[PDB]
């Protein structure tokens, strides 16, 4: 009689916490959608395994339009778990289910797992500095999404990092890569010239993040837009003002250009 | 040869991540820092016992002047874990010490863990709408240090929130407490007249993220300024211009006043 929004973490089984273990293994039905990030480490036949019970896996469609009539339902006489990918609520719209579940009678409970929104530390630069977020979605149709050039352009005028989720879907297979994000930003510089992301623009890269040898991986545009960081997911990061210490750390753990050490004060 | 930076999550010895507990339990040795921040769920006890090692605690003295002395001399042939509230590196001075690795010649892993930078996703308040972090700190003396009233005044002037960290004394164990920083804002305000903060203001409180059972309250300072919000530690959030889904999250979870539907959004 109760409904648990559990993450599972950033790249295998093994990212979920001991609670969320713990807590999933005495659940009575267990539900989980595949759809808001990519777990590169795993599959569901090891999730099920580690938990030891069925999964049921929910389509975008089935949770955004049916949450209320596939899940809650069982929540009201059993122990229901929905496990997500990364943390539950962290770029992603579940919180909003728990609104659901409240005007249904079903008391909720979150258990956090490891977030890429927070992994980005293992970059070495300063999560503090971290301004505001994007995602870098892919056009289609006649339309081609640009807020996140924005984005990228107010933080920099901060001297803020910017952290751009890349898209994904799932359905269909496709995974964004840092190439990807990358070709589109040139497009968006070309069209509104802000001088925000250009082949001199200093990047980021942090792909599977989660697993024991990520790929972290910093330069300028030019030279890391056909560089292969492996398997997806990627995560594109564009620095602000570095700070002695965080370029020191691009430098040594990522591989970035010596130059970069020689900051602009 | 291997040093593991892993993080042991939010509140208590239970949120470690399985791949951390499992990493942890076959090292040779394991330290951990409690200065960064604490775990105030649980004692260092609990987590002896669910790792079943002995556990070295490090001071920031013995960390900051001395982890190429005292950690990475037996890292360098035998598998070592460095334990540290959180998810490893969102701290700032972490991700250098990765660097002290490789100069010594040793390799290191990170095994990620929640973080609270990724945790206040529960407040309902989208992770992309915050901006720079800051920290409260207690003046003392005839320092009085206000840069993260700055901090919300640029961040809330683009509608974007933010996390504020409170101050900690660590080895005296003695956490800010929410009401403390509103009490300190309130006084910043009347030195800086700068119009963001105010008995008007509306903050959200997240207290024990972690816990099963977290405190989320959402409100104007003069109503919550003297209310009690339970055990330690405390987060306070001061948020930027809402998106009408996370006010009606913050009615319906964190107790909100409806008043916020038309002022706030
Ligand atoms: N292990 C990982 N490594 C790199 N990027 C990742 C990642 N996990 C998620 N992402 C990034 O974030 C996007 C999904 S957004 C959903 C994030 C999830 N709730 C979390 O807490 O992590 C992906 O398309 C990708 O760009």
């Amino acid at each position: 009689m109760v409904l648990y929004f559990i993450g599972l973490g950033l790249y295998d089984e093994r990212d979920i916490t001991v609670k969320g273990l713990e807590i999933a293994k005495k659940c009575d039905y267990v539900f989980a959608e595949f759809y808001t990030s990519l777990m590169a480490g795993t599959t569901l036949g090891r999730i099920q395994k580690l938990i030891g019970k069925h999964i049921r896996v929910l389509s975008r469609e089935d949770v955004e339009l049916n949450f209320e009539n596939i899940v809650l339902p069982l929540a009201k006489e059993n122990d229901v778990a929905f496990l997500t990918p990364g943390d539950p609520l962290v770029a992603t719209t579940h919180a909003e289910l728990r609104i659901r579940a409240k005007r249904a009678g079903v008391e909720s409970y979150v258990i956090h797992a490891p977030s890429i929104y927070s992994a980005v530390g293992i970059t070495g630069l300063h999560i503090y500095k971290f301004g505001k977020s994007a995602t870098v979605a892919y056009p289609e149709g006649n339309w081609f999404p640009t807020s996140y050039y924005d984005v990228i352009k107010e933080n920099a005028e901060r001297g803020l990092h910017t952290l751009l989720f890349l898209d994904i879907k799932a359905e269909k297979r496709m995974y964004m890569t840092a190439n990807e994000a990358m070709e589109l930003l040139l497009k968006v510089e070309d069209m509104k010239k802000g001088g925000v992301f250009t082949d001199d623009t200093l990047v980021v890269v942090l792909a599977r993040a989660g697993s024991l040898n990520p790929t972290i991986r910093a330069g300028y545009v030019k030279d890391l837009i056909r560089e292969d960081f492996g398997d997806p997911p990627h995560i594109l990061i564009v620095p602000g003002k570095l700070h002695i210490v965080e370029a020191e750390y691009l430098v040594e753990i990522a591989g970035a250009p010596r130059e970069i050490l020689r900051v602009n004060v």
